DNA sequence: CTGGGACCATGGTCCCAG
DNA sequence: CTGGGACCATGGTCCCAG
């Protein structure tokens, strides 16, 4: 289907300049529950720069996505340079797939 | 492609006419358990007249069709009966979902 | 080989209650 | 209005022991 990532950075388009901010009345010309606006929503907030690390953008969960935003509030900087100082590491032919991408993300987080 | 139960037919042909009824195979062939395998084919072998008594073939998952299938082994003269009232009664206003769709179908049974 | 079962994250819903 | 939290069925993987 459309990647979480992808479907939020719509939902919020359509939220912020066609609904007011309502998420309520964004979640009804959807007909679909506003938690998941919110969920996908937050994901498309994370840097593109962390979306690429995945082999595709479908790879990111919109749970996993929306968490991974929310573990790095007030992070951002942190986010962005863990995620481009492991990109270098995909280019350098280091392979991981989505299930570690996420792990290796917030380890910067987590003492060891 | 998309339906559980278009799958079913899909898995049924390479099962039979290339596997030679080897699951582990058919399983390999298609990088995915063989339980799922198992369980897309099981609601394939569900009577037509049954699924076509869904909204769309989406509607009936191949985890509840799997479970549809064994909740008639051996009783499938008491499906196509059962599927056929329930058609009488959509045609006639009645109209239920998904979910409800499967208790009636179970109901019988017990 | 094969089905059964325990397990898992996920998308999704719905309710609680300022 | 809102998010948080409790829930649910799904598709799916994996191990268990004929
Ligand atoms: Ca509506």
């Amino acid at each position: 289907p459309t990647s979480a990532y992808e479907r939020g950075q719509r939902y919020a388009s359509r939220l912020q300049n066609e609904f007011a901010g309502n998420i309520s009345a964004l979640a009804d010309a959807e007909n679909i529950s506003r938690k998941i606006i919110t969920r996908c929503i937050n994901t498309a907030k994370l840097p593109k720069s962390v979306v690429a690390l995945f082999s595709h953008p479908g790879e990111l969960s919109a749970r996993s996505g929306d968490a991974l935003q929310k573990a790095f509030t007030d992070k951002e900087e942190l986010l962005k340079q863990q995620a481009s100082n492991l990109h270098e590491q995909k280019k350098a032919g280091v392979i991981f797939e989505a299930d570690e991408v996420i792990t290796l993300l917030t380890s910067v987080l987590k003492t060891s």
